[PDB]
């Protein structure tokens, strides 16, 4: 289809005068679980997507999708946090230094509707507002609002795959039963609720009769702020991050940056220990218990939202 | 030169006097990084794979330590967990009298097994050909594999030992430069395989003169009274897809009934719809205890050197 | 002829040869006896010249070094010139080859430690008729530099006119004070090198004061020259890189420098042409009295005694 | 473009022409908004471009002057920059002919003194054909540049994610001394001209300080900017002969210079060689905070406002 699925792909200067550009990098066409591309999940969540090759023990593997957090081990408070939950997320993204569109599309998505009201009423204060602003502020509310709906299971219709379950509290998974984690994660919109179950990757991954632990320990957390970036327990995962992914933006804004270095050759070490397959050693997401019932279409290819 | 085969098993020669035998050692044998096994011996023996784990700065420099992925399944249970047995352990738990002479010997060597290679000599001498051939070559394989473990370890004349470096498994008084049950048990070791898990086992925590980089926050394997085990401190082991067709056939003959996992349907559309992306390797690295890099130190250094602890 | 003390840094061993690297100011006669690379590499300074202009047309230079001590920098990582009784400690003479033990421990009056040195060479093998000669080069390059400092070498003319107090409060009493005590109490190469690195904050000449700077940017403390403020947080002083990275390059080392973001070309541009304040912090302390009659405008280094 | 507020000053009367002495800078959109050659003459700062560099690569230059206030002057010969108040009196606003003196008032908020700088020359019987013109071009060329530099204009764009407290101390977080309530007392084009000359000494960028000096070389106190140190005795600024603009040609001089008698040149030839450390007095005062959301980086001046 080579369509634009990424959420934030409306983002548009609602200045007729101002032509605004489409960095939403090729992924965004690939249509697949995500509904963000990965520059965006980068500039705004902290996070780069990956897959999760599972193998069995003869030929097949599947595929599935996972993130690793950008947030640095020397980070605390706010900056920790991956996805904002409702209350603190005005707080967490500085909203007011962004696009009117940007700040609408996230207004959306927390389905705060007295402030999407607030914008297009401050719009229609503007001159200009019935010709050409109404019009491209209406395009980017319904494109908006149609990916939350195709990623809201609570929608006319809208078909949901109820044959795999979710939760994010193993203390009582196994017992089908929840935490308090799977509550907060039921509190969230729709689309920021497939947003965290693509990008994180369950700890456990029970199939029929048969459970997958992929990692000792989950890397993420639930909390009433939000998915956050702190390790369960002790210090901070060590993740140096490069300016690859960072992808500043205001060329003008001075930011200071405390960054680390090593000091020595390292090169005849690099010759030497070249030629071996490198671990990557990155943060993935892992966080919770994913049961695939012994009946289901978990292979579908078309999304399909998934609801607790 | 890069023509010396540093592989603690390359010495594997048969004894008898008309069956040949070349150790299938991998090229990475012929590199001088460390490791005195290749990489096929590892994985046939001690059950890990050879990895490099990178690690960064925010800046342009980067160093690279060594790791090892242990190929020990979740299902394995009881002695097929051990990676590398100790000393008590390891005629139990490796089938020694099964793999022939040589092999046998250098086990023997490694774990210092005075008494045990004594009696293969014992057993060796009252072949008719001893004086001929089999002498010949059991000297040389001897003298191959006391080589190796001389590299190896500290307490031999002469022998450079580097302190620049604290290693540690049990963590909790890491900090404290104090060690514990598991370092107990490591010092046991024989000095070659003391280097083996080192190399092989990433640490937990990595503190450079004041500041601490932590790779990964659960250990993977232990250090029990078995030896180093490929348990987690925790419930289910974790799920390690052994590439069946990847771990070498060893006996064509020998019947071996295998309870394989399957993964049932199609997923080429999902592969397609998810081709591209960076792929998180599933494999599980031997991650446990604490390293500390003295702020005097010669970590870069090119030449292998033996780590006794301070 | 070199005059760096660190000139003589060589190996006791005959194979290798280790010619120190030695910027091109060692040659000169200046009141410094030591090269502006060793004093970055081991006292972490950098040389420079304050010059003092008259009104109309004169204008006579003094010398004077910026320490290279970072801000967040904190304890025996801030004295530049460490005391008697605890260089050994904030100097890691372990692991600097054996002729520059040697120098600091001459520098520092250390005799005992020399000896040992002197023994642990005796004991190995190729010693007598090899090393021998070569650590009698090294400490008898070191002992002439250091008499050529030492006001109190036999008949070493000592300038006496011109006073020097790191205490500025009872300067203009012709008196100093605990630091100044601290300041007699070092070796005289270290007192040649500190009057040198260390400008006057006051300069007393003639009865006319010339205050330079109105804070002193370092202390003499029982440490020793410590590069600290003796008001409030320290002074920001970035230091980039190219000046120790000889160092060992295996020895991994982590640093947390810290980075500006953002283009700075426009704004740059903006204000190019203009005369740039040099952002150093230089080594401000004491007060320094030149007593009338005397001969300041002396171009041979004299010995300074108080 | 000339951005310098004097760059008007012609004569009132269609007379004798000349052009005011603009330097060459007065053509860069630097944000001064008046030329070296005018700050040096009224008042008495030379301009100059404070470097702070990062510890990596990255390197943004900001604005400060130097005052030229030797140390023997007191009274109202070390104020720099006069009050609202005073500032007919440090200034000899009489001694002026009359267009520097119509900029001085717009500059100071004084229309009354304007208005009777206009009606005085209405007076003239050949007023209306040339001096009208004249007087209203130069009134709308001040009134421009001093709009521009006024943040509360009409639809102004001003820049607040900066804060510039002086008189540091309690200031340091969010607050401001007394000197702050002095300084906003000021004209917007003067609060501009203050906040260009006057580095601040601490800068703190959204968590990190940066201390640049140790001590305040200046302060704002009721007679206006002050170049007085308050710690004692003033700096040595030795002010050359020169580079003073040599305005008056028969105002009787009577300057009692100082001269230092004595061959210097061969120290200075010995240690020519070196770095030099300038032996200017910069303005450092107060504390500039920078919030973590800012343009500071951004070049087209925007008036600053607290
Ligand atoms: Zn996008
Ligand atoms: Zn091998
Ligand atoms: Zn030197
Ligand atoms: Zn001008």
């Amino acid at each position: 289809m080579r369509v634009n699925r990424c959420i934030f792909a409306s983002i548009v200067s609602f200045d007729a005068c101002i032509t605004y550009k489409s960095p939403c990098s090729p992924d965004a066409y690939h249509d697949d679980g995500w509904f963000i591309c990965n520059n965006h999940l980068i500039k705004r969540f902290k996070m780069s997507k990956m897959v999760l090759p599972i193998f069995d023990e003869d030929d097949n593997q599947f595929k599935m999708t996972i993130a690793r957090h950008l947030v640095g081990n020397k980070e605390r408070g706010i900056k920790r946090i991956l996805i904002p939950s409702a209350t603190n997320y005005q707080d967490v993204f500085n909203l007011n230094s962004m696009m009117q569109a940007e700040q609408l599309i996230f207004h959306l998505i927390y389905n705060n509707e007295n402030a999407v009201n607030t914008i297009c009423d401050n719009l229609k204060y503007t001159e200009g507002f019935t010709s050409n602003t109404q019009r491209v502020i209406h395009s980017v509310y319904a494109t908006t609002k149609s990916i939350l709906d195709t990623t809201n299971p609570n929608t006319f219709c809208s078909r949901v795959s109820r044959d795999e379950l979710r939760f994010f509290d193993v203390t009582n998974a196994r017992a089908l039963r929840g935490g308090a984690g799977d509550q907060l994660f039921n509190n969230y919109s729709g689309f920021l609720q497939n947003l965290i179950r693509r990008a994180v990757a369950p700890e456990y991954l029970q199939i029929d009769t048969e459970e997958l632990r992929f990692r000792n320990c989950a890397t993420c957390i639930i909390d009433e702020t939000g998915l956050v970036a702190s390790v369960p327990d002790g210090p901070e995962l060590y993740n140096p991050i490069r300016s690859s992914d960072i992808m500043r933006s205001q060329p003008n804004r001075l930011q200071i940056r405390n960054v680390l270095k090593f000091e020595g050759d390292t090169r005849e070490l690099d010759r030497t220990l070249s030629g071996y397959e490198e671990y990557p050693t990155y943060v993935p997401l892992f966080l919770g218990y994913q049961i695939i019932n012994s009946e289901n279409n978990f292979l579908r290819n078309d999304f399909i939202p998934r609801a607790n």
